[PDB]
C-alpha cells in the first residue's frame, strides 16, 4: 500500500489522475518526482518551471553546479537530484522535444529511465511543450515502464481524453 490517492488504474502498473504534479508532490512526498527536463536542466516553463518556481528556485541553483561539473544529460537520459520540499528525489528525464525536432523513438529510452525506481510520481514525457501526442506518450509509457508509476495530467480536457482513448 501507498500515499497515492484518486488515481485511475490503466494495468498492473500504471495510474493516472488529473492533478496539478506541484500541488500532488506537496501532498504526497513521493520519493521520486520525474521532471520533465531539457539537457541543460533549464527550468523555465512546463512541468520543471512549475516544480523549479515550487522549490523557490533551489532546484535551478542546484541543477546549475550539476551542469558546471557534469554537462549536458542526453535527450533520452537522466539524472537523480534532491527532491527539495517536494520529494525525496527527482528524476531529471530528457523526453525528445519535437519543438526542436528530435526523434520521437527516444521517447522510449526516456520512460526507460523510470524503471530504476520502484514507484515514482510523474508527467507524461514529451507531452506539453515538448510538442509530442500526448496519447502516443501514454501508450510508450504502459508499454515501456514496468515499476509502478502514478501520472498527473494537468489539463481535464486532456485527461479525460487520455482515459476515453486508452487501449
Ligand atoms: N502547477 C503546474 N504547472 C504545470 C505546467 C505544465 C504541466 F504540464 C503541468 C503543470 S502543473
Amino acid at each position: 500500500v501507498n500515499s497515492f490517492s484518486g488515481y485511475l488504474k490503466l494495468t498492473d502498473n500504471v495510474y493516472i489522475k488529473n492533478a496539478d504534479i506541484v500541488e500532488e508532490a506537496k501532498k504526497v512526498k513521493p520519493t521520486v518526482v520525474v521532471n520533465a527536463a531539457n539537457v541543460y536542466l533549464k527550468h523555465g516553463g512546463g512541468v520543471a518551471g512549475a516544480l523549479n518556481k515550487a522549490t523557490n528556485n533551489a532546484m535551478q541553483v542546484e541543477s546549475d553546479d550539476y551542469i558546471a561539473t557534469n554537462g549536458p544529460l542526453k535527450v533520452g537520459g537522466s539524472c537523480v537530484l534532491s527532491g527539495h520540499n517536494l520529494a525525496k528525489h527527482c528524476l531529471h528525464v530528457v523526453g525528445p522535444n519535437v519543438n526542436k525536432g528530435e526523434d520521437i523513438q527516444l521517447l522510449k529510452s526516456a520512460y526507460e529511465n523510470f524503471n530504476q525506481h520502484e514507484v515514482l510520481l510523474a508527467p507524461l514525457l514529451s507531452a506539453g511543450i515538448f510538442g509530442a501526442d500526448p496519447i502516443h506518450s501514454l501508450r510508450v509509457c504502459v508499454d515501456t515502464v514496468r515499476t509502478n508509476v502514478y501520472l498527473a495530467v494537468f489539463d481535464k480536457n486532456l485527461y479525460d481524453k487520455l482515459v476515453s482513448s486508452f487501449l
